[PDB]
C-alpha cells in the first residue's frame, strides 16, 4: 500500500501514523469531530498515533492522508480492513469542513477502489443522524442498500446504521426482499399477536375472516415482513424459524413481547457474536428469534 | 374531500377535473414533464380531464390544484388513493419549474396530512433518476425508507423506485431484516445451487462441508438472505414457502434459474396483481417463488 492519489486540489498520500498523527490529531482529538465515531476522541497526539496504527494494521486497510494546496492536512480518507466487502472512512478537522474536501477525497478513494484498485464494489456504513456524511456519500454516488443496528461501548444505547454502496458492476438481476410464509390456525389472532409483540401491521388481508395476510414489520412499504396462511384444521405444523434483526435495546424489545403476552424464551441472552437475543414461539410452534446489538 | 390549502404565495384548491384539466394539460400533455410518469403524456386536454377524474375517483384520493399569485396554475399536488400507505404526488408545468412551488405545495399537503389530515405517516415513490423530485421530497422532510422495482406498460423495461417517507413520530423498536432458515440435506450442495440459480453468495459457513450457512441474495454486507441448516434426522422435511421480490425481468431470472439446473414449475406466469412469477423448488420441498414487475 503506497498508492498516491491525486485529485483536483488534493493529494492523498499513504497514511504513516508516525509523521501524520500530529496533523490528524485536530480530527481524532476533537470531540465535535468524533461525535459520530466508533470510539471517543483521542486524548493526546500519542493516542491518535497508536490508534492510527491499529487502523492501518487491519487486514486490507489502505488509508490515505489528505494534503490541501495551502499545505494543510484536512484529514484522512480510505478503505477499512476486516469487512469482506470493502469498507470506507474519512474524517476532517472542523477547520476544514464545508470545502468539499471530504467529497473530493472520498471520491478519489472510491474511484480508485473500483478503478485500478481491484474491487467490484464499496460500502460505507453511516449513522442515520449523520447528515453531513450521508450527503457526501450521496455526492460520491453511494446509494442506500440496507440498514443495521449497532452499539458503541462508549455510547449509552444502540443506533441505526445506513449501509450505502457502489459497484463497478451494475448487477441487473437481484433480490429486493424475502417474504416468508407462516402456516397458522388463526391468521387474525396471529396478526393481533404480531402487531402487539413486534409492532407489526397488516399490510393486507384477504378473506373474512382473514385466510392469508401479510404482516409488515415497518410502517413503510418494501420493508421486512412475512405472510400468514391459514392451516387446514387438524394436523400439526412443522415449525418455521425466523431470525429478526431489530433496532433498539433487547430489553425494550423483550419488555414489549412479554407485555404483549407472547411466549418468550426468557430474558435476552448475550450471544458471543456480540448480540443479545431471545425467542418468541407462536402457538403453531414457529420460532421468531429477536436479536439486537445490546 | 373539501379542504382548501393556503401557503405563503400559493392557493391549493380541491382538484376539479372539468375546470382545471385545461390548465393542468400544460403539464400532463408535455412530454418533458411527463418523463418520469406512470403513463405517457396525455394527447389532449380531454384525455387529461379523463385521467384526472379517475385519479380523483381513487379511494382516499385528495388532490389539489396549485394557483400562483399571478393567477397561473403551475401544477398540482396531493395524496394518492388506494395505496395502503398514504401516497403522494405533484407535478408542475415546465415554465413553472424552479420557483419553489412544488416544495411549497408538497410541504402544505404533508403538513396538512400529518396534523389535520388524521394520518400518521406519508410516502412518496420516486424513480432513482428523478433528481428534481427527490430534491422536493428532501426539502419537505421525506427520507428514504426502501426501494422496489416496477414496470410501466409504456416503458420498454423496469425501473428502481425509491420509497421516501415522513412520520409525525418514529417507532424505536423496528426490525431491519428477517432471515428465515431452510433445513437442507446438503448445505454445501444447496449453496452451489442457490449461487447458480439465484445469483446468491455464501455470506458465511459453519463446517466442512458446512452444517450451517447463510446465503446472501445480494453482494452487500446486509440485505436479503436466508440461512441453511443441515437437517439432523434422515427423514422428510416439510417445505418452507418463501417469496422473493426480484429486480429485473422475469424472463432473465427464469433463464438463469433454468440454466442453473434448478427445478422450475414452468415459465413466468402473469399474475393479476401485476407481477410475473415462477416457482423454484428445492430438493427438500422448499418452494421459492420469484416475482418481478415484468
Ligand atoms: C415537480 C418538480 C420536480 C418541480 O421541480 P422544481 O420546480 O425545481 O421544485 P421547486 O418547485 O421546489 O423548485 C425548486 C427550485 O426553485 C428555486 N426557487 C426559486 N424561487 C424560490 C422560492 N421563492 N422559494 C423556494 N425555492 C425557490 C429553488 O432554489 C430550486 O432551485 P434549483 O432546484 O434549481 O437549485 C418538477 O420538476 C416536475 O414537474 N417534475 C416532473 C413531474 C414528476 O416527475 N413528479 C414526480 C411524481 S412523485
Amino acid at each position: 500500500h503506497t498508492a498516491h492519489l491525486r485529485t483536483a486540489r488534493l493529494e492523498l498520500t499513504p497514511l504513516d501514523p508516525a509523521a501524520d498523527a500530529r496533523h490528524l490529531h485536530h480530527a481524532y482529538g476533537d470531540e465535535e469531530v468524533m461525535r459520530w465515531w466508533t470510539r471517543p476522541a483521542c486524548a493526546d497526539p500519542a493516542e491518535t498515533e497508536r490508534y492510527l496504527t491499529s487502523c492501518a494494521a487491519a487486514p486490507g486497510a489502505r488509508l490515505w492522508t489528505i494534503r490541501a494546496p495551502d499545505g494543510t492536512v484536512p484529514g484522512m480518507a480510505g478503505l477499512l480492513g476486516g469487512t469482506d466487502v470493502p469498507g470506507l472512512t474519512w474524517l476532517l478537522r472542523r477547520d476544514s469542513w464545508g470545502h468539499g474536501y471530504a467529497t473530493e477525497a472520498a471520491a478519489a478513494v472510491v474511484g480508485h477502489a473500483l478503478e485500478d484498485g481491484g474491487l467490484d464494489r464499496v460500502e460505507a456504513w453511516i449513522e442515520a443522524g449523520n447528515r453531513r456524511s450521508l450527503a457526501v456519500a450521496a455526492r460520491v454516488g453511494l446509494t442506500e442498500r440496507a440498514r443495521l443496528a449497532q452499539h458503541y461501548p462508549h455510547r449509552p444505547g444502540p443506533h441505526e446504521m445506513v449501509v450505502l454502496g457502489k459497484a463497478r458492476a451494475e448487477e441487473p438481476l437481484t433480490t429486493l426482499a424475502v417474504i416468508t410464509e407462516l402456516p397458522v390456525r388463526d391468521v387474525a389472532a396471529t396478526l393481533r399477536l404480531v402487531e402487539a409483540a413486534l409492532g407489526a401491521r397488516t399490510a393486507f388481508a384477504i378473506g373474512d375472516p382473514p385466510e392469508f395476510a401479510e404482516a409488515a414489520l415497518t410502517p413503510w412499504s418494501a420493508g421486512p415482513r412475512f405472510r400468514l396462511a391459514a392451516v387446514p384444521g387438524p394436523g400439526p405444523v412443522e415449525p418455521v424459524r425466523l431470525h429478526l434483526d431489530a433496532a433498539g435495546t433487547a430489553d425494550s424489545l423483550h419488555r414489549r413481547a412479554v407485555d404483549a403476552g407472547a411466549r418468550v424464551d426468557g430474558p435476552p441472552v448475550r450471544r458471543p457474536w456480540g448480540r443479545s437475543e431471545f425467542v418468541i414461539t407462536l402457538p403453531e410452534g414457529h420460532e421468531l428469534t429477536v436479536s439486537a446489538p445490546v
